[PDB]
């Protein structure tokens, strides 16, 4: 969140995602020997309850940018203003 604030530092934010895809991995990992009552699965599911509101901001970041990628091109964002390159006041942005 304090990386996505702000510009000039992704970087730090794309490696921060790789060290997240590294640690669902590892998580993956743990949970592909399991079963549909498996005691891991039930200890994963505890440590999500705990960092509830982590995994909870996490979703929404991502539920975020995923609406933006679909939403810059799916009703007239995509033709709104068809003379060079992206040319946004913004203002229309905040109002779509």
């Amino acid at each position: 969140m304090k990386l996505s604030q702000d510009s000039s530092q992704i970087e730090l934010l794309k490696e921060l995602m790789d060290l997240q895809k590294d640690m669902v991995v590892m998580l993956l990992s743990m949970l592909e020997g399991n079963v549909v009552n498996g005691t891991i699965g039930k200890q994963m599911v505890d440590m999500l309850v705990e960092s509830s509101n982590n995994v909870e901001m996490i979703l929404k970041f991502f539920d975020m940018f995923l609406k933006l990628k679909d939403l810059t091109s799916s009703d007239t964002f995509k033709e709104y203003d068809p003379d060079g390159k992206g040319v946004i006041s913004k203002r229309d942005f905040h109002k779509a």
